[PDB]
């Protein structure tokens, strides 16, 4: 497939598992509520959960896929199994230390939770320490399925761990809060299983030969890929220094923007890597695609989602104490963050697209100049401008790295870039246009109409591109 088409279907399937980890979370709020149980819960899938995620979005891969995708037959099946053994034998050095000092582990994870809850949580830590190894393999499964194309099925597969703990949340009512943490466990399990092909393809080798060199590409790259985990725990602990009573807005402004960042900006990155990858002469073609296509997707998100920002934190969040007035902070706070979004696709996808042809070191060097940069504008600037400016120095901190990017790949599809700002507004004039209702839901309606006006524009612009598709189907 297309870049463009393969970027749909990852955010199609991924918009599909988000809906459900909202159900999930819908659930946990309705069985457990406020809970010191429920926090402890989340004290000890926290590790685990940041694996699962950036893996997603590409942390495994990007090492993983370019060595592996250069080598054919025998030594194919060793550098599979040289990763494999390798990590193995890390995590489980990692599960067996986490059973015999659950009190530091919980310690580390857990800083400023009650007594109760880390006493539970090292229970239940014996449970979820073990979900790491089947999320190693899932991811090692994952890269395998993006190197043969096909990204709808891997993104899906989160679907299974949400409904594994959605069921186990629907049993807490006889069994308590082990119920969850054993439907986290199994989850875990279960998306493995359900890729395992990908990797038993292969014949397996008692070999770690090859662990020293994919580990000098995994670090940089793992690096570069969870840069922006990286600024959220900087910009959390900058304003919870700064100004105690502001860090809940920041988290849910955090919270909903891992939405449309999760589906926009880093679905292309994750494309881009196997398309050169497998076609590494072409880089320069296949790069100009990626930015057009990681432009198309963030522009228009970006400007539909400052103009829905306070109906969408309304919507989610205006109940019980959580006033008007707290809803127009975090939907500032939002808007702060949605800025970023054009740059940190185009970060992921320039960085993707190197991370291709096992270039670590410039995109390392963009990761470091954005963290960097973010730590020193939250410093100077959080104390003045509050939560809004720390989100508003990520922000910042990204357009700094995709300038430099820019300036190393000396590449930009400008003219596309044009047209797809003037579709942004079109379509930002009609959602204005029905912007005419107080009505909590009709933002929802909003999104739906911004999308096909959107879409239906893209096409009148882009005429030439479907009519040369259309033909080409037809031939
Ligand atoms: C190659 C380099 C690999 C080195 C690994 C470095 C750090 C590993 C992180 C240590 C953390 C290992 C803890 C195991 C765990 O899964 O705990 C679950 C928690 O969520 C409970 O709260
Ligand atoms: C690989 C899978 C191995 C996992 C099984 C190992 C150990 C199980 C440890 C079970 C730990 C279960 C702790 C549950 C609990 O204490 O609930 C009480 C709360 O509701 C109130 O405080
Ligand atoms: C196929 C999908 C299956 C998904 C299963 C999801 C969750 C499994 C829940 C099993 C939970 C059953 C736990 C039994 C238990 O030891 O309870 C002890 C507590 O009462 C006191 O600590
Ligand atoms: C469903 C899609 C509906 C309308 C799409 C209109 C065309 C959209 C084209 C957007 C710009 C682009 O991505 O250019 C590079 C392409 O080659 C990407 O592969
Ligand atoms: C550079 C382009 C950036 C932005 C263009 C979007 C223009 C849209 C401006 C939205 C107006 C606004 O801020 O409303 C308040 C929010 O809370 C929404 O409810
Ligand atoms: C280079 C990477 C990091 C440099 C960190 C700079 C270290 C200097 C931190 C100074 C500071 O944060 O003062 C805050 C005061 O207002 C106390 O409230
Ligand atoms: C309000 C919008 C009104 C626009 C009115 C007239 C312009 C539409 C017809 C002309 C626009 C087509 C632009 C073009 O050259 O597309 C080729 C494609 C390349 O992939
Ligand atoms: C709703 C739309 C759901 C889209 C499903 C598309 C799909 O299943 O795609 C798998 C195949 O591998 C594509 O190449
Ligand atoms: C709201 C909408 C909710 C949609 C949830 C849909 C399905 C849940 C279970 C889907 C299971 C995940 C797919 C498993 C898979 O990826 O199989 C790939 C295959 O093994 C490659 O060889
Ligand atoms: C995966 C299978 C079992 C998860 C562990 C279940 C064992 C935890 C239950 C311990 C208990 O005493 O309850
Ligand atoms: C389930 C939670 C805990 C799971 C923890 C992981 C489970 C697997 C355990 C150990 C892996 C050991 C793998 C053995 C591979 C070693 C091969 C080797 O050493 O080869 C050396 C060769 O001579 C030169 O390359
Ligand atoms: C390297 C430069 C490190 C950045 C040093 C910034 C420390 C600082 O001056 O913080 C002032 C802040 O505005 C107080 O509210
Ligand atoms: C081009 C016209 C685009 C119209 C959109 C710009 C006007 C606008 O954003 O108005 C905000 C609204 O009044 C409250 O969110
Ligand atoms: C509301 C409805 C809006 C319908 C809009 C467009 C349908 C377009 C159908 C043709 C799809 C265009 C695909 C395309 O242009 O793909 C480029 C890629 O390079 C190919 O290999
Ligand atoms: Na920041």
């Amino acid at each position: 497939m297309s870049i463009l088409f393969s970027s749909i279907l990852f955010s199609i399937a991924t918009f599909f598992s988000r809906i459900l980890g909202l159900f999930r979370d819908v659930l946990f709020a309705k069985y457990f509520g406020v809970s010191y149980e429920l926090d402890a819960y989340f004290i000890a899938i926290m590790f685990p959960f940041f694996l699962r995620k950036v893996f997603g979005e590409g942390a495994m891969s990007s090492a993983f896929v370019p060595l592996y995708s250069e080598k054919s037959g025998e030594e194919k099946d060793k550098f599979l199994s040289s990763v494999i053994n390798g990590f193995s034998l890390i995590i489980l050095a990692l599960v067996i230390l986490s059973y015999f000092f659950p009190e530091l582990i919980i310690n580390l994870f857990g800083a400023g939770s009650s007594h109760e809850t880390k006493i539970l949580a090292k229970k239940l830590l014996l449970i979820t320490s073990p979900s790491i190894y089947f999320i190693f393999l899932w991811a090692i499964s994952y890269s395998i399925l993006n190197t043969n194309n096909k990204f709808f099925w891997p993104a899906l597969t989160p679907s299974i761990s949400n409904i594994t703990i959605i069921i186990g949340t629907f049993l807490s009512t006889k069994y308590g809060i082990i119920s969850p943490t054993i439907g986290f466990l199994i989850g875990s399990i279960l998306m493995f299983f359900s890729i395992i092909k990908s990797i038993i393809k292969h014949k397996y080798y008692f070999t770690i030969k090859h662990f020293p060199h994919f580990l000098k590409l995994f670090f940089p790259t793992f690096m570069t890929m969870v840069v922006s985990q990286i600024n959220t725990v900087v910009d959390m602990n900058v304003v919870s220094f700064y100004d105690k009573g502001s860090i809940s807005y920041l988290q849910y402004a955090s919270r909903f923007y891992l939405l449309p960042y999760g589906l926009f900006a880093v679905s292309v990155s994750t494309v881009v890597l196997s398309k050169i990858s497998n076609d590494r002469k072409n880089f320069n073609y296949h790069l100009n695609d990626a930015l057009k296509t990681t432009l198309f997707f963030t522009i228009p998100s970006m400007v539909g989602l400052i103009f829905l920002s306070t109906p969408i934190i309304r919507f989610f969040y205006e109940h019980g104490a959580f006033t008007s007035k707290d809803t127009l902070i975090t939907s500032k706070i939002l808007i702060a963050y949605t800025l970023g979004l054009p740059f940190y696709g185009i970060y992921s996808t320039i960085s993707r697209s190197y991370h291709a042809i096992k270039n670590t070191k410039t995109p390392f060097i963009a990761a470091t100049i954005v963290s960097l940069s973010n730590i020193i504008l939250d410093i100077i600037f959080g104390l003045k401008y509050g939560p809004i400016g720390v989100a508003l120095a990520t922000s910042i901190a990204g357009i700094i790295g995709v300038l430099y990017l820019l300036f190393s790949v000396k590449t930009f599809p400008i003219k596309d870039f044009l047209k797809i700002s003037l579709n942004s507004l079109i379509m930002l004039f009609v959602i204005y246009l029905t912007d005419f209702t107080d009505n909590e839901f009709w933002f929802l309606i909003q999104i739906l109409i911004g999308i096909l006006v959107y879409l239906i524009f893209s096409s009148i612009f882009y005429r030439d591109l479907i009519r040369r598709f259309l033909y080409a189907r037809k031939k």
